[PDB]
């Protein structure tokens, strides 16, 4: 039962980084940690779908454990994703929860009638006030 | 209660789109799925480099000047389950397998940055043996 988001806040109480309770601006070096980890990462995951195309077009056929390469720096993207929500205290849950509500909305549509979009500033407000 | 990788098979069904186990794609998935990841990492990088233009002007950031970034983190999350999902491979059972290799880094060393590093001895999440479990059952 515990989210990919919990765990985030259990990776980063054991490393001591970090990881406030309810929405709280960053330093700036803070920021730039962000930014430099999810840069790293998703060009990581750039190289292992350059990989499996190139092996593709060069006529192999792809195995499912071909693939764990690139489902690994997938994995490694959500985990510097969910790192940055975590660092800034907020609830990678919560806001998640509201922009699915928002796409799987628009879905039953393009737009249906009352559609509203994502309100993540709402979401953010009521963190605040969490407890 | 449903998980975010959850959702995401959720989603794709309600807009008609995705294979149980893991399965090879064609070519033009991947490339697909690539543009997606860009999409949104640029948007979540603009962000970023948006909030660090401010503190530098000397501005004080409040919690709902987040907003905007969260809601871009969100949206990239989002792409990158949906891109795990295509592929038929369980996002939850990759990163808890990831997660335990995580953990394992506390003892390690860290960067000027604040990257958590590698500690010596450290082994590696096999995520080949994930996609194993994945695919046979
Ligand atoms: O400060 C850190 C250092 C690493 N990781 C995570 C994200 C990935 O899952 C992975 C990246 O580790 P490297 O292989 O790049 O060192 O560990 C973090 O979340 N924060
Ligand atoms: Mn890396
Ligand atoms: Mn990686
Ligand atoms: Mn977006």
């Amino acid at each position: 039962p515990p989210t990919n988001a919990e765990r985030l806040h259990e990776f980063h109480r054991a490393i001591g980084a970090a990881t406030p309770e309810r929405p709280t601006p960053p330093p700036p070096e803070l920021l730039r940690l962000r930014q430099t980890l999810l840069d790293e990462e998703s060009a990581e995951v750039r190289a292992e779908i350059d990989h499996l195309l190139a092996r593709q077009a060069a006529g192999e056929a792809l195995s499912a454990g071909d693939l764990a390469p690139l489902a690994h720096e997938l994995a490694d993207l959500l985990y510097v994703t969910y790192g940055a929500l975590d660092q800034l205290g907020i609830d990678a849950d919560a806001v998640f929860a509201e922009v699915h509500r928002a796409n799987l909305s628009k879905a039953s549509g393009l737009k249906p009638e009352g559609w509203r979009p994502a309100d993540v500033r709402g979401v953010i407000e009521r963190l605040q006030h969490a407890p």
